[PDB]
């Protein structure tokens, strides 16, 4: 609903990506995430449902 959405910056993941640090997720090309932080060009930081973690920003595409 609203409130979920309400702020939030999606990412569709382009390519599946494993974690190789404990601050990283995994995740499936076609996922969708919610952008947390751009500020690194090579790292982003995301959320998906209860976890927020690094992925390479090359994973990521920007939806908003």
């Amino acid at each position: 609903g609203p409130m979920d959405e309400t702020g939030k910056e999606l990412l569709l993941v382009l390519y599946d990506y494993q974690e190789k640090s404990p601050r990283e997720l995994t995740c499936k090309k076609g996922d969708i995430l919610t952008l947390l932080n751009s500020t690194n060009k090579d790292w982003w930081k995301v959320e998906w449902n209860d976890r927020q973690g690094f992925l390479p920003a090359a994973y990521l595409k920007k939806l908003d």
